[PDB]
């Protein structure tokens, strides 16, 4: 019943957009609807296994291994009845969706290295917290968090 639109975003010293990340991010997308932006796709330059992969941008696709969506409602139009739909970049869907989104899934790495959209934090609290040391796959350290809407 319902859909809940979640933001899953990697966060660098600032709002500036590592395996253990890429785990995190499977773990939290597998199995359900996923909204990126075209420029993501091409970064991708996949369509990622297990999801349905919505790609919202103005103008349409060549590629056919996706869903073109022209607009927000049409995106989450295309995520049928699902729960929950990941929005996964880049920083212009972040944007986009933020006033729709009422979950965030957030990895902060810590490493200087387009910018997250700005949030009051009085509107969001965690509901999830966990640190992790660098280590040999990882460079970095890095703390996943839920955040949630007040
Ligand atoms: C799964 O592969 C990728 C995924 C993402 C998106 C992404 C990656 N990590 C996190 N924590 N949030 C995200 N939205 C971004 C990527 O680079 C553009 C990827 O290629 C490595
Ligand atoms: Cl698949
Ligand atoms: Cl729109
Ligand atoms: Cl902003």
């Amino acid at each position: 019943g319902g859909m809940i639109i979640s933001l899953i975003a990697a966060l660098a010293a600032d709002r500036v957009i590592l395996p253990a990340d890429l785990a995190w991010f499977k773990r939290n997308t597998l199995n359900k609807p996923v909204i990126m932006g075209r420029k993501t796709f091409e970064s991708i330059g996949r369509p990622l296994p297990g999801r349905l992969n919505i790609v919202i941008s103005s103008q349409p696709g060549t590629d056919e291994r996706v869903t073109w969506a022209a607009s927000i409602e049409e995106a989450l139009a295309f995520a049928g009845n699902a729960e929950e739909v990941m929005v996964m970049g880049g920083g212009r869907v972040y944007k986009q969706f933020l006033d729709r989104a009422n979950r965030m899934y957030l990895t902060h790495i810590d490493a200087e290295v387009t910018h997250f959209p700005d949030y009051e934090p009085d509107e969001w609290e965690s509901v999830f917290s966990e640190f992790h040391d660098a280590d040999e796959a990882n460079s970095h350290s890095y703390c996943f968090e839920i955040l949630e809407r007040r």
